[PDB]
Parts: structure tokens; sequence; C-alpha cells
């Protein structure tokens, strides 16, 4: 099965999924310099008042929590986007050294981790039918450093011993994604892909300018999971990331100058 090992990451996906070495893959070096200002982005509008999260799951190559999708609850908007995005699931990517673990880069800068918050766009009905369309599912990327802890984690952080193994899941509800947002809403934008098989090429992606700061102790927690099953021999869920993909024929677009 795919992974992040030596014998089956990023550099072996494409025997299984030939897409890989697609036209928009991601994810890619923002070259800050070359990035277009395009005037006519408007402001993001995230709109997580309502959210519902359900549950916290480890997949085997990460940790997502899931939310309920039912409803217009938490929806994304605005931006480079036409329609109403709403928000399923996030997770993050990150390093087994702090000086390493994101997966978009900027000027070849690597960020501690990646958090990325998964929209699909409503009118395809479902999340199957909007993977399949170009303009399917919208992923706001926002960065992180080590430095000063940030409380809104530390409820991620702390239930992270309860689903130390793949196909362990627990219970995670009243989650306020606000608590993870910078300061500012400002981005870059360019049309992508999923980041691990299927790799698909569905994706819209919104990446903040500000990166977000976790203490070390907080990042260290994530170090602590596991790829594999209860009983299996223990492989320590690190550097679940890939590497920059050439950008091919994309601009990347800036929200701000
Ligand atoms: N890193 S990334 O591109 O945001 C993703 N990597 N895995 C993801 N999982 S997912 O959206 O739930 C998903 C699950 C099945 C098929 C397509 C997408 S999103
Ligand atoms: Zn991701």
């Amino acid at each position: 099965h795919w992974g992040y090992g030596k014998h089956n990451g990023p550099e072996h996906w494409h025997k299984d999924f030939p897409i890989a070495k697609g036209e928009r893959q991601s994810p890619v070096d923002i070259d800050t310099h070359t990035a277009k200002y395009d005037p006519s982005l408007k402001p993001l509008s995230v709109s997580y008042d309502q959210a519902t999260s359900l549950r916290i799951l480890n997949n085997g190559h990460a940790f997502n929590v899931e939310f309920d999708d039912s409803q217009d609850k938490a929806v994304l908007k605005g931006g480079p986007l036409d329609g109403t995005y709403r928000l399923i699931q996030f997770h993050f990517h990150w390093g087994s050294l702090d000086g390493q673990g994101s997966e978009h880069t900027v000027d070849k800068k690597k960020y501690a981790a990646e958090l990325h918050l998964v929209h699909w766009n409503t009118k395809y009905g479902d999340f199957g039918k909007a993977v399949q369309q170009p303009d399917g599912l919208a992923v706001l990327g926002i960065f992180l450093k080590v430095g000063s802890a940030k409380p809104g984690l530390q409820k991620v952080v702390d239930v992270l011993d309860s689903i130390k193994t793949k196909g362990k899941s627990a219970d995670f509800t009243n989650f306020d994604p606000r608590g993870l947002l910078p300061e500012s809403l400002d981005y870059w934008t360019y049309p992508g892909s999923l980041t691990t098989p299927p790799l698909l090429e569905c994706v819209t992606w919104i990446v903040l300018k500000e990166p977000i700061s976790v203490s070390s102790e907080q990042v260290l927690k994530f170090r602590k999971l596991n790829f594999n099953g209860e009983g299996e021999p223990e492989e320590l869920m690190v550097d679940n990331w890939r590497p920059a993909q050439p950008l091919k024929n994309r601009q990347i677009k800036a929200s701000f100058k």
C-alpha cells in the first residue's frame, strides 16, 4: 500500500496513480517574487460559527478531525471561489524535525507543519461527486512554525493518545476551528490536486500568508502517533508530507501586494 517510507513513498506513487505526474499536482513552492497580485480577488469569507465536529480518526497516514457536513454549517466562500464550500475535515502534515514538515514551501522555506482544512463544493451534492470535478474541493492551508503555544490546538493535542494507532477513533465534539486561524486572511491561490493518493486534480488551493505558531511540546505530541495498527511493529508517524511538484503551466496569484 502507498505510504511515506523508503519503499512506498511519494517517488513510488506514480506506479499505482499515474496522475502523480499530472499537469497540476501539489504541493508546489510559492515563489513570492513571481506570484502575481490580483486586485480582482475577493477577501475570503470563513463562516465557522456553526461548525459541528464529530470525531477524530487515525487513518494510518494522518489524523483527521471530521465535521457534520449535511447542511451549510461551516462554510468557505469568497476569495477565488464561486459558490459555497462546506468544511468536511481538517488534518495536518508534519516532520521529524522542526525544519521540515510542511507540504507547500515559500521561497523554498519549509515550515514545521501544515494544516489543511478541506471543503467541498455543494453544488455537486456530495463529496464523492465533488472530487471528480476540477472545482470540486477547496483546501485552506495554514503553516505552523515553532514558537509560542497555540491555545486553540491543545484540545486536539490532548486526545492524540486515544488514537495512537491506525483505525482508532474517538468522539470529538464541540471543537471550534476558529481557534486555529491566523490574524490575517491574506492568501496565495493556485489550481492543484490532493497531495495524497488518489491525487485527484480537483482542488483550488488557498494558502494563508501568515503562519500560526505552536510550541515545541505541542508538535512533539504529533510525532508520537503511529502509522501502524495496534499489535503491529511500531513506526512513528513523522514526515507525512509530499515534496514540491513542478508548477508547469500555472500561475500563483496573491490576494495582497
Ligand atoms: N492533503 S490533502 O490534499 O488536503 C488531502 N489528503 N487526503 C484527503 N482526504 S479526503 O479529502 O478526505 C479524500 C478522501 C478520499 C478521496 C479524496 C479525498 S484531502
Ligand atoms: Zn493535507
